[PDB]
């Protein structure tokens, strides 16, 4: 299809998907001392409610637990948004080694992992096959993973992948608020990006926390152990998911801070 290996990976996704060398790709690399400041960004608040949880999912390249996205019951505003953006899914990226998994780098640093948090704009469209492609369709947060002490806080969803162990199972996932898995910090860059994977759309105006979050070595050995087949087939653990950083190309980060 596309995917994260040698033939199939990253570097070749421009073939199929060309938008994959466009202006607003993503990852980028923030370097700190090329950020702006900025007086107009609010706050970032997030509201979700646990009752909107609904069905975590192995799609073969990672997984996904997606929320009711049917009202706003969970929404993202302020930062740089003047409307809601709602909560729709949540999932991580992680690399083959603890010493880069991360999809974000900060000054050429990179982490273990990374958590999106993703929303879209139901302000402006009506479905997030609508706001999908919009520059202003979709909104996400990435927090970079540190490996180091376990992360209380992955228990739910990381004992939950052990009913998702394959390409294509899932599996009700419920009464869970992903605002747990945020930084106590809501400090906080934004950038005009995109998705990291395919599709690629240039739709997301991405908030990268300041902050990091824990994750332990083995909870990212978790990770790993799910696998990118299908029932049956020969096991296919799923090492990677993790695109390099992305060049710039005239955009700004602005900080919050
Ligand atoms: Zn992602």
């Amino acid at each position: 299809d596309w995917g994260y290996d040698d033939k199939n990976g990253p570097e070749q996704w421009s073939k199929l998907y060309p938008i994959a060398n466009g202006n607003n790709q993503s990852p980028v690399d923030i370097k700190t001392s090329e950020t702006k400041h900025d007086t107009s960004l609010k706050p970032i608040s997030v509201s979700y409610n646990p009752a909107t949880a609904k069905e975590i999912i192995n799609v073969g390249h990672s997984f996904r637990v997606n929320f009711e996205d049917n009202d706003n019951r969970s929404v993202l505003k302020g930062g740089p948004f003047s409307d809601s953006y709602r909560l729709f899914q949540f999932h991580f990226h992680w690399g083959s080694t603890n010493e880069h998994g991360s999809e974000h780098t900060v000054d050429g640093v990179k982490y273990s992992a990374e958590l999106h948090v993703a929303h879209w704009n139901s302000a402006k469209y009506s479905s997030l096959a609508e706001a999908a492609s919009k520059a202003d369709g979709l909104a996400v947060i990435g927090v970079l993973m540190k490996v180091g002490e376990a992360n209380p806080k992955l228990q739910k969803v990381l004992d939950a992948l052990q009913a998702i162990k394959t390409k294509g199972k899932r599996a009700p996932f419920t009464n869970f608020d992903p605002s747990t898995l945020l930084p106590s910090s809501l400090d906080f860059w934004t950038y005009p990006g995109s998705l990291t994977h395919p599709p690629l759309y240039e739709s997301v105006t991405w908030i990268i926390c300041k902050e990091s979050i824990s994750v332990s070595s083995e909870q990212l050995a978790q990770f790993r152990s799910l696998l990118s087949n299908v029932e049956g087939d020969n096991a296919v653990p799923m090492q990677h998911n993790n695109r390099p950083t992305q060049p710039l190309k005239g955009r700004t980060v602005r900080a919050s801070f």
